[PDB]
């Protein structure tokens, strides 16, 4: 007998993993749970064709940002169930309770797996050189100038490379998301989207989205990040960063996990990189201080054929023992906020500052049209970073740009 699960690739071996996570449930209940791994780039393809087919697994991972668009469709089975049997809205930040939803049902529709958010790696080794304190470095937009200001200058060199470091790496290729610009957006006091006046409108044009924006952006265009930066996507920047050619990039947890597996095992522990590895949280902007604060829930698909079993596997995935061990091998957050306090997340100082940056987290709103959104936003925003490219992204072409990426948002929204 067959439970099947739809999973991204969440650690280095993205099956094996999850098949040791549920081996226990695999005996206790007398099923085997059949995985497949979907590439980020092509779940969202697969999911919806499962969707409006009526073909596909049992149980699907979503990342948060989709839950509200799947949900919208109908296909999904409620959970409320699986969520009070976990504890129900106490056990979970709100945050993360949001995503467990279509924003305005009564009805949950997805179970919480795991948590991510987004901070600054840099090299311990390369602002020691350049003379930056990273608690000032990190603490403000102007502490963060300052000190990618004297990373530019500094004459360091990587040992392995023999070359200088970019004192900041960001990918200006369009990117699949909006998750490195929104922290810009919101510490200026910013949102994408706003709720108002009986509505969600567009607010990427507001003077604040745009003068967070523009800061950000114009980093790469006063020399912070190479020109060769701009031509990359978000892979590519990791890669650039655990080769030596960044002195400071934004990324998610797991980096500290790959950073402890050996280049053989798909991680990168051998390189200078992951031997004088630091975390700080995003600065605060005029407005505050915020990052992206993500991560991925369980759906059960109305159709399937196994309801029961399948109920049974999402508590056992959304329990706290699967969720420190997946967490363990994901190097990611839980999404149940009392298994933060096992000590193999206190007891390493890099994914504590994560879990201290979590006060700062802010999410998106789960909209049906949220995908919609975000690519008509991130087309847009790469149009930005083209002009980055030229040297002449100005406050006015990016209020034209932002403008347009306004009109078509609100068009997509009514
Ligand atoms: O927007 C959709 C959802 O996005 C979720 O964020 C995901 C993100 O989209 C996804 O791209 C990211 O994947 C990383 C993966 O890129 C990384 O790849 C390795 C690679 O295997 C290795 O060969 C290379 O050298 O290094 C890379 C870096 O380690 O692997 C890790 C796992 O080890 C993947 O997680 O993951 C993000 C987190 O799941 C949002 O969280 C969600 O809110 C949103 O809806
Ligand atoms: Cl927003």
């Amino acid at each position: 007998k067959t439970l099947e699960v739809w999973i991204m690739p969440n650690s280095p071996q993205p099956a094996e993993d999850f098949k040791a996570l549920v081996a226990p449930f695999e005996k206790a209940h007398g099923v085997e749970v059949k995985v497949t791994v979907l590439d980020w780039g092509v779940a969202w393809t697969k999911i919806t064709t499962a969707a409006t087919s009526g073909v596909g697994p049992d149980l699907t991972q979503l990342g948060t940002t989709w839950v509200g668009a799947i949900s919208a469709m109908g296909v999904l089975e409620p959970v409320d169930d699986v969520l009070e049997a976990l504890g129900g809205e106490k056990a979970y930040l709100p945050a993360v309770w949001r995503t467990t939803r279509l924003e305005g049902a009564r009805q949950a529709t997805a179970v919480p797996w795991f948590s991510e958010l987004r901070a600054f790696y840099y090299r311990t080794d390369a602002l020691k050189a350049a003379g930056v304190n990273p608690a000032e470095m990190f603490a403000s937009w102007q502490g963060f100038e300052a000190g990618l200001a004297r990373l530019k200058a500094s004459s360091f060199r990587d040992p392995e490379t023999k070359a200088p470091l970019a004192p900041l790496c960001t990918p200006g290729r369009t990117p699949r998301t909006l998750h490195n610009a929104a922290p810009w957006i919101w510490g200026a006091g910013g949102e994408i989207v706003r709720q108002a006046g009986g509505r969600w409108q567009s607010a990427l044009n507001s003077p604040e989205s745009l003068e967070g924006l523009y800061f950000f952006l114009s980093l790469a265009q006063k020399g912070y990040v190479p020109a060769e930066s701009l031509e990359k996507n978000t892979a590519q920047i990791e890669a650039d960063f655990q080769a030596g050619k960044c002195a400071v990039f934004a990324s998610g947890p797991w980096m500290i996990q790959r950073a402890q597996v050996p280049e053989a095992k798909g991680g990168f522990a051998e390189r200078t990189a992951a031997k004088n590895l630091g975390v700080a949280p995003y600065p605060a902007g005029p407005k505050g201080r915020y990052t992206f604060f993500g991560g991925s829930n369980l759906a059960l698909f109305n159709f399937s054929k196994n309801k029961p079993l399948a109920k049974e596997l999402l508590k056992y995935l959304g329990g706290p023992e699967a969720q420190v061990r997946y967490a363990q091998m994901t190097g990611m957050l839980p999404a149940l906020r009392s298994a933060w306090s096992d000590p193999s997340f206190q007891q390493n100082p890099l994914l504590r500052t994560f879990i201290q940056a979590a006060q700062f987290g802010r999410t998106y709103p789960s909209l049906a049209g949220w995908g919609g959104v975000e690519n008509l936003a991130v087309q847009h925003l790469g149009m930005a970073w083209d002009l980055v490219a030229q040297g002449r992204l100005t406050r006015e072409a990016l209020k034209d740009l932002m403008d347009k990426a306004s009109a078509a948002i609100n068009q997509a929204l009514r």
